[PDB]
């Protein structure tokens, strides 16, 4: 039975038979584990503990591929980024079934991706709120730029490409398009201050499945020279836009030293 099953890693872990909860919780497959961290407290709390991370690797390192290998980068833990791609992987098949993008089955799969703060959710679901914005639903680019600032908190560079990108896109069907092309100069700026890390290296790998960010979205000063000829930044406002994106990520460079 599926609440037996679930009461017998339960008591393990309360009699304090921690490796044999941690070895059945292994044969499990990732389907079964991660609902079994959403029915029990007391399963997910000592999944989330340092000593089992290891639990989470193993299924990680089941998603690599030959030419391809995902790589892990704070603030992110290791469960987030297994669960936030097992629930993207769960909304593409989704899509294959329905037929259609961005169904019923796929969208409740993409947010439970993105309470796991995983980026290939918020760019699905920035796409998916920019279009309901674009064919008449206002109050959708709130959400379509919410998304796109939640992958700046957790993934470096392409967190704030994305955020640059929905700027522009915002800007397109805008008809005051100057502050959308000034935030997405200041996202642009962030994104290319933040590049050399090692962490957001790591980034840059996972988001673009190691394809690099030329073929994911052409050159740094030329995506700048174009977003202010583009958006007619004046030459005063350049300066306060280069002194805030330095600041922003000279304190993002810091906390990660």
């Amino acid at each position: 039975s599926e609440l037996k099953k679930i009461n017998i890693i339960e008591n393990l872990i309360k009699e304090n038979n921690f490796a044999r909860a941690k070895m059945l919780l292994n044969n499990l497959d990732l389907t079964t584990l991660i609902k079994y961290t959403e029915l029990s407290k007391t399963i997910t709390d000592f999944c989330e503990e340092a000593e089992q991370a290891d639990i989470w690797r193993t299924h990680l390192q089941n998603f690599n591929e030959e030419h391809f290998s995902f790589e892990e980068y704070p603030p992110l833990t290791v469960s987030q980024l297994v669960k936030g791609i097992y629930f993207y992987g769960q909304a593409a098949e989704c899509r294959e079934e329905e037929g259609k993008p961005f169904g019923d089955n796929e969208l409740e799969f993409l947010k439970k991706s993105a309470y796991q703060h995983c980026f290939y959710a918020y760019n699905s679901l920035s796409t998916w709120a920019y279009e309901k914005y674009k064919m008449g639903l206002n109050d959708y680019s709130l959400l379509t730029l919410h998304y796109a600032q939640k992958a700046c908190q957790y993934h470096w560079t392409p967190g704030y490409l994305l955020f640059y990108k929905t700027c522009l896109n915002l800007a397109i069907l805008s008809n005051a398009p100057s502050l959308s092309y000034q935030e997405a100069l200041e996202a642009l700026l962030i994104a290319r201050k933040l590049s050399e890390h090692q962490y957001s290296i790591s980034a840059i790998n996972n988001a673009y499945f190691g394809k690099g960010l030329i073929h994911g979205n052409e050159s740094w000063d030329k995506a700048i020279s174009e977003t202010i000829a583009k958006g007619k930044i004046p030459s005063t406002l350049l300066n306060k836009i280069y002194d805030k994106a330095s600041e922003k990520a000279k304190g993002i460079l810091d906390e990660f030293t």
